[PDB]
Protein backbone atom coordinates (compact mmCIF):
# COMPACT_ATOMS: atom_id res chain seq x y z
CA UNK A 1 0.00 0.00 0.00
CA UNK A 2 1.17 3.23 -0.88
CA UNK A 3 -0.08 6.06 1.88
CA UNK A 4 -1.08 9.04 1.31
CA UNK A 5 0.49 12.15 2.65
CA UNK A 6 -2.21 13.07 5.18
CA UNK A 7 -3.94 9.60 5.30
CA UNK A 8 -0.03 8.02 6.73
CA UNK A 9 0.13 11.05 9.14
CA UNK A 10 -3.43 9.89 10.64
CA UNK A 11 -2.62 6.14 10.98
CA UNK A 12 0.96 7.26 12.68
CA UNK A 13 -1.41 9.69 15.27
CA UNK A 14 -4.11 6.83 15.84
CA UNK A 15 -1.01 4.69 17.09
CA UNK A 16 0.35 7.15 19.49
CA UNK A 17 3.89 8.25 17.25
CA UNK A 18 2.60 11.98 17.69
CA UNK A 19 5.70 13.22 20.13
CA UNK A 20 6.87 9.64 20.79
CA UNK A 21 10.13 10.03 22.90
CA UNK A 22 9.59 13.79 22.10
CA UNK A 23 9.49 13.96 17.91
CA UNK A 24 6.57 15.36 16.67
CA UNK A 25 4.59 13.82 14.07
CA UNK A 26 5.82 15.62 11.27
CA UNK A 27 9.11 14.19 11.76
CA UNK A 28 7.69 10.19 11.64
CA UNK A 29 5.69 11.60 8.27
CA UNK A 30 9.22 13.16 6.79
CA UNK A 31 10.89 9.78 7.72
CA UNK A 32 8.81 8.15 5.73
CA UNK A 33 8.34 9.78 3.19
CA UNK A 34 12.67 9.56 2.42
CA UNK A 35 12.47 6.34 3.82
CA UNK A 36 9.99 4.69 1.72
CA UNK A 37 8.01 7.21 -0.48
CA UNK A 38 4.98 6.13 1.78
CA UNK A 39 4.76 2.57 0.68
CA UNK A 40 4.66 -0.16 2.81
CA UNK A 41 5.77 -2.62 0.53
CA UNK A 42 10.03 -1.42 -0.29
CA UNK A 43 12.47 -2.83 0.91
CA UNK A 44 16.48 -1.85 0.11
CA UNK A 45 19.45 -4.37 0.44
CA UNK A 46 22.28 -3.33 2.64
CA UNK A 47 25.30 -3.39 1.49
CA UNK A 48 26.88 -6.04 4.43
CA UNK A 49 23.57 -8.21 3.51
CA UNK A 50 20.64 -6.95 5.52
CA UNK A 51 17.77 -5.36 4.21
CA UNK A 52 15.51 -2.67 4.97
CA UNK A 53 11.44 -3.01 5.43
CA UNK A 54 8.52 -1.46 4.96
CA UNK A 55 7.35 2.33 5.02
CA UNK A 56 9.67 3.39 7.67
CA UNK A 57 12.93 1.07 6.15
CA UNK A 58 13.68 -1.08 9.39
CA UNK A 59 16.92 -2.73 9.18
CA UNK A 60 16.92 -6.94 9.75
CA UNK A 61 20.68 -6.49 10.90
CA UNK A 62 19.18 -5.39 14.42
CA UNK A 63 15.20 -5.76 14.72
CA UNK A 64 13.44 -8.29 12.69
CA UNK A 65 13.89 -11.81 11.26
CA UNK A 66 14.27 -12.12 7.87
CA UNK A 67 16.35 -15.55 7.67
CA UNK A 68 18.66 -14.60 5.68
CA UNK A 69 20.89 -11.67 7.82
CA UNK A 70 23.55 -14.20 9.42
CA UNK A 71 25.21 -13.20 13.04
CA UNK A 72 21.46 -10.67 13.32
CA UNK A 73 19.31 -9.80 16.00
CA UNK A 74 15.27 -9.70 15.93
CA UNK A 75 14.87 -7.09 18.55
CA UNK A 76 11.31 -6.40 17.86
CA UNK A 77 10.40 -10.00 17.72
CA UNK A 78 8.59 -10.22 14.25
CA UNK A 79 9.15 -11.70 11.09
CA UNK A 80 10.24 -8.54 8.35
CA UNK A 81 7.70 -9.70 6.24
CA UNK A 82 5.46 -7.84 9.30
CA UNK A 83 6.76 -5.07 8.39
CA UNK A 84 5.46 -4.91 4.77
CA UNK A 85 1.41 -5.03 5.56
CA UNK A 86 -0.61 -2.23 4.21
CA UNK A 87 -1.58 -2.10 8.16
CA UNK A 88 1.32 0.10 9.57
CA UNK A 89 0.95 -1.19 13.67
CA UNK A 90 3.92 -3.58 13.06
CA UNK A 91 5.77 -1.05 11.96
CA UNK A 92 5.00 1.76 14.40
CA UNK A 93 5.58 -0.78 17.32
CA UNK A 94 8.79 -1.79 16.43
CA UNK A 95 9.74 1.79 15.36
CA UNK A 96 8.99 3.06 19.34
CA UNK A 97 11.65 1.04 20.34
CA UNK A 98 13.78 2.11 17.64
CA UNK A 99 13.67 5.66 19.17
CA UNK A 100 13.88 4.65 22.40
CA UNK A 101 17.27 2.65 22.37
CA UNK A 102 19.60 6.24 23.17
CA UNK A 103 19.58 7.58 19.58
CA UNK A 104 16.28 8.54 19.03
CA UNK A 105 15.55 9.50 14.75
CA UNK A 106 19.15 9.27 14.27
CA UNK A 107 18.70 5.69 13.46
CA UNK A 108 17.07 6.71 10.43
CA UNK A 109 19.59 7.78 7.85
CA UNK A 110 17.00 9.64 5.55
CA UNK A 111 15.43 11.07 8.53
CA UNK A 112 19.03 12.92 9.74
CA UNK A 113 20.06 13.73 6.26
CA UNK A 114 16.77 15.39 4.82
CA UNK A 115 14.28 15.78 7.64
CA UNK A 116 16.47 16.80 10.95
CA UNK A 117 16.80 20.38 11.05
CA UNK A 118 14.06 21.15 8.53
CA UNK A 119 10.53 22.48 9.03
CA UNK A 120 9.38 19.18 9.36
CA UNK A 121 5.94 20.56 9.94
CA UNK A 122 5.02 21.19 6.58
CA UNK A 123 4.41 17.23 6.12
CA UNK A 124 1.58 17.52 8.40
CA UNK A 125 0.39 20.86 6.74
CA UNK A 126 -3.47 20.50 5.72
CA UNK A 127 -4.16 17.49 7.39
CA UNK A 128 -7.14 17.35 9.56
CA UNK A 129 -5.93 14.88 12.55
C1 LIG B 1 16.08 2.28 12.04
C2 LIG B 1 16.58 1.59 10.80
O1 LIG B 1 16.41 0.38 10.65
N1 LIG B 1 17.19 2.40 9.89
C3 LIG B 1 17.74 1.96 8.62
C4 LIG B 1 19.28 1.86 8.66
O2 LIG B 1 19.59 0.84 9.56
C5 LIG B 1 19.94 1.64 7.28
O3 LIG B 1 21.32 1.89 7.36
C6 LIG B 1 19.30 2.48 6.18
C7 LIG B 1 19.73 2.08 4.78
O4 LIG B 1 19.32 3.07 3.86
O5 LIG B 1 17.87 2.58 6.24
C8 LIG B 1 17.26 2.86 7.46
O6 LIG B 1 17.50 4.19 7.86
CL1 LIG C 1 5.29 18.38 13.29
CL1 LIG D 1 18.63 -14.32 9.84
CL1 LIG E 1 -2.73 1.45 9.31
CL1 LIG F 1 16.11 12.24 21.28
NA1 LIG G 1 17.58 -10.10 12.01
Amino acid sequence: KVFGRCELAAAMKRHGLDNYRGYSLGNWVCAAKFESNFNTQATNRNTDGSTDYGILQINSRWWCNDGRTPGSRNLCNIPCSALLSSDITASVNCAKKIVSDGNGMNAWVAWRNRCKGTDVQAWIRGCRL
